DNA sequence: TAAAGAGCTCAGCACTATTACTGAGAGTATAAAGATACTGAAGCAGCC
């Protein structure tokens, strides 16, 4: 799906900003992505 | 002797405080996981 590392980056960055409102959606798109990919796991998707 | 006091405490309907107790919530950091048939109607598509 998606490089875990870049996600660490984005979230570190929203950490730093929340240390000041919203967050980037890059990480949010990736979240949708990973949710939907897990959905196709084998116990579920049944 | 026996009708008649005044009270000693036991059925019989609540009440408040209770006690499991079921629900709402908040933590979660390995993975990449298909054998109708027909008619019709606008839209699309090429043309002088």
């Amino acid at each position: 799906y998606v490089n875990n590392k870049e996600l660490l980056q984005a979230i570190i960055d929203w950490k730093t900003e929340l240390a000041n409102v919203r967050q980037n959606d890059t990480i949010g798109l990736a979240i949708m992505l990973i949710a939907e990919g897990l959905s196709k796991r084998f116990n579920f998707s049944g």
